[PDB]
C-alpha cells in the first residue's frame, strides 16, 4: 500500500504499522491539503481541519 506524500508529484510506501492512508485539509485552503501520509487508526476530525482516511493507493 503506497500513497502520495506531502507533494503529490511523488509517492512512497506507507510506514510500518500504518497500512491506511490519511489526508488532512485546513478550513482555509480546503482546495489544497495540509497533511498527506499514512496512519494506522482513523484520526478525530476538528472544526479546524478535516481528516480523511483511505485504504487505496495514491489516494492521498
Amino acid at each position: 500500500l503506497k500513497c502520495n506524500k506531502l507533494v503529490p508529484i511523488a509517492y512512497k510506501t506507507c510506514p510500518e504499522g500504518k497500512n491506511l492512508c490519511y489526508k488532512m485539509f485546513m478550513m482555509s485552503d480546503l482546495t489544497i491539503p495540509v497533511k498527506r501520509g499514512c496512519i494506522d487508526v482513523c484520526p478525530k476530525n476538528s472544526l479546524l481541519v478535516k481528516y480523511v482516511c483511505c485504504n487505496t493507493d495514491r489516494c492521498n
